[PDB]
RNA sequence: GGAUCGAUCGAUCGAUCGGCAUCGAUCGGCGCCGAUCGAUGCCGAUCGAUCGAUCGAUCC
């Protein structure tokens, strides 16, 4: 039911304004944006109708919203759909949107129909509710919306346009320090997203703070482990596996400039994905030495980074769940290869095993970071017996190794299976949630806590420079409310002017595509797998090779989760065809009947017949090369 | 497969502050010392821009 909380904030777009509107809850930015729906169509009087549309960013939130907008729309006489990725090819999206006004579609398909051709103008829709509206900062596709309605706008062929509403819980701060940095952020989203009003709760607050979360920041700096024998062991086995690794390499220092590599840190991942990416473009001109110590070093490299790792999660989760991630990986790597590289680190990492786990089942060595975590966690456990913990850590593979922690440390029993009836959830990203713990990271039942453990002070002081800056924003709020009206809408006209103006600035042409047929080449096995007159892009993002040669030089594997993205469906994941390579290449798929995998830049490298360079490329935009597209008539 | 966002971190550049090292100008005391100003190199603290890596999430 309507209260007056959800009118005061529903006012100011009932005279016709956009908005930037702020409730800190779900349900009332929904049911303000069904009030807005409500008033705005029943405006009209008779001979016109409204195309109010709404845009949902996730497929949760798009399926809740079209099941709210499809139960609430029953006694108005008022249609409604939602269109999303399985449901964009069915039928055609122009029959949709003329027959239909509350499309809640996400923004997407919107963006696709523009870069196309269909839907001509934005100037059909009469309303548009942009739902979390705060993700409107750079290149987005509610950004995308937003650049085709400006260049529609100032471009001076404006039509019927559509207001402009909003919907979000936080405006945001962003890289701001000061209020006039705070200001400009403020009036930068209020002006690329186009509206001079920002609507908040400023006379109802009472009824305001029943559904407020309101945490209790708990921050516990709490230092690392001393005894640290197992970081010794693998410390020395990434020495000795790194001076092994320079039998064959002379210069590995000089491919990196990453210096102060200690191990168990998120630099040493970034020194050896660089060192990786610097010796995958290796031209030894033997061609077949090359490939294997190409295949050797990439051997190297991935134990480096599976040691480094597994150093990261023995820093934060238990010393076990290092070794059982070091167990695992290799035995799914010893089924991929049996050459001298292989066995040979196999067979090290077999000669430490004796002592590493006499070192991990110590219990002389646990974390404390895990012990005041299990110390914390008993205590809001005792505290109440129905406290739903979720955990915020840094990667998934800790995710499962925590977990296995909770399934580990016998002072716990109230720890139920929760990997994301379960007693506590442990994440990544994002109910109840009546405590939050965020480890080593940076709902209902309000009294909730929010425990910060980190071995950093950084992290501590960036949490409270963002509750500075969350109330820094709430005043640089209630400053902008302060203003007048045209001045504002001087502003966002100024603001958004030169925003247009710098976006026709970046307007790139077109790069020329380089007329040799370069050869592509595996990252870890450096074989022959097809040249770029058989590469075929089909939809202008994918690639695909339709050479009869390249059937024989790749192998297949059953998809875990295939999923029909767009036209095309999966079928497999491809995988080399050679003796121990079993590198990625890309996936099997089908377009509409037939079979050609389509692979990816990411896992190839690309080498010219003259030159003969081997250039490193991550996405597919990134390699400029004669884009022939893929035409059905040949196979 | 392709695109998008967020967190951390790295590289480069610029700005503010402090410290170390060096070169010149003025004043005072008995060639030496104290003070300030001007310039260069390095490091530390913070901020901004660009690029990238990892991780996670999202969409087509
Ligand atoms: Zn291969």
């Amino acid at each position: 039911k309507p209260r007056n909380y959800q009118l005061e904030l529903a006012l100011p777009a009932m005279k016709g304004k956009n908005t930037i509107i702020c409730a800190p809850t779900g349900c009332g930015k929904t049911f303000v944006s069904l009030l807005i729906c409500e008033h705005h169509l029943k405006k009209f009087p008779q001979g016109q109708k409204g195309k109010v549309v709404f845009f949902a960013n996730q497929i949760p939130v798009y399926e809740q919203q079209k099941s709210v907008f499809s139960k609430y729309f029953e006694r108005h006489g008022y249609r409604v759909t939602g269109i999303s990725g399985a449901t964009a090819e069915n039928v055609p999206v122009e029959q949709i949107v003329e027959n239909n006004d509350i499309i809640i579609l996400t923004p997407q398909i919107l963006v696709n129909n523009l870069k196309k051709g269909t839907i001509p103008s934005l100037s059909i829709f009469t309303l548009m509710i942009f739902d979390e509206c705060h993700n409107t900062s750079k290149q987005h596709p509610y950004n995308m919306i937003m650049f085709n309605y400006l260049d529609q706008k100032l471009g001076g062929s404006s039509g019927p346009l559509p207001q402009v509403i909003g919907l979000t819980a936080s405006v945001g701060v962003g890289d701001a320090k000061n209020t006039d940095e705070a200001l400009d952020y403020i009036c930068k989203l209020c002006a690329s997203l186009d509206a001079s009003v920002i609507a908040t709760v400023k006379h109802n607050l009472e009824e305001l703070e029943q559904v407020v979360y309101k945490p209790q920041k708990f921050f516990r700096k709490v230092e690392s482990r001393i005894s640290d024998k197992f970081k010794y062991i693998i410390a020395q086995l990434m020495r000795d596996t790194e001076s092994l690794a320079k039998r064959i390499c002379k210069d590995l220092e000089n491919l990196s400039q990453i210096q102060n590599r200690e191990f168990g840190t998120q630099k040493y991942e970034q020194w050896i994905v660089t060192v990786q990416k610097a010796c995958m473009v290796f031209q030894m001109p033997d061609k077949d030495e090359e490939s294997r110590i190409c295949k050797a070093l990439f051997l190297y490299t991935s134990h480096l980074r599976k040691y480094n790792d597994a150093l990261i999660i023995s820093e934060h989760a238990r010393m076990k769940d290092a070794l059982d991630y070091l167990k695992d990986f290799f035995s799914n790597v010893r089924a991929a290869g049996f050459d001298e590289i292989e066995q040979d680190l196999t067979q090290r990492f077999e000669e430490k095993l004796q002592e590493l786990e006499s070192v991990s089942r110590d219990p002389s060595n646990e974390n404390p970071k895990l012990e005041d975590l299990c110390f914390i966690l008993q205590e809001e456990y005792h505290l109440n017996p129905e406290t739903i913990t979720i955990l915020f850590v840094k990667t998934r593979a800790l995710v499962d190794a925590l977990k296995n922690w909770i399934e580990g440390n016998p002072k716990l029993s109230f720890l139920k299976p929760g990997i994301l009836d379960h007693n506590i959830l442990i994440a990544t990203s994002v109910a109840q949630c009546n405590l939050v713990i965020l480890y080593e990271y940076v709902g209902r039942a309000r009294g909730s806590k929010c425990f910060l453990l980190t071995s950093n002070a950084g992290v501590i002081e960036k949490e409270q420079i963002n509750m500075y800056k969350e109330k820094m924003m709430n005043d640089s709020i209630l400053r902008l409310q302060t203003w007048d009206e045209a001045v504002f809408r001087e502003k966002i006209l100024h603001i958004q002017t030169h925003e247009k103006f710098i976006r026709d600035s970046q307007e790139k042409p077109k790069p020329v595509p380089d007329k040799e047929n370069k050869k592509l080449l595996c990252r870890k096995c450096k074989a022959l797998a097809c040249y770029t007159a058989d590469v075929r892009v089909i939809e202008e993002c994918h690639y695909t090779v339709l050479g009869d040669a390249f059937k024989e030089c790749f192998v297949s594997r059953p998809h875990p989760k295939p999923k029909q993205f767009s036209s095309f469906e999966k079928r497999a994941k491809i995988f080399c065809a050679r003796q121990n390579c079993s590198h990625d290449w890309g996936i099997h798929v089908k377009y509409k009947t037939f079979e050609i995998p389509v692979i990816k830049i990411e896992s190839f490298v690309v080498e010219d017949i003259a030159t003969g360079v081997q250039t490193l490329y991550s996405k597919w935009k990134d390699f400029h090369f004669e884009k022939i597209p893929f035409d059905p008539a040949e196979m």
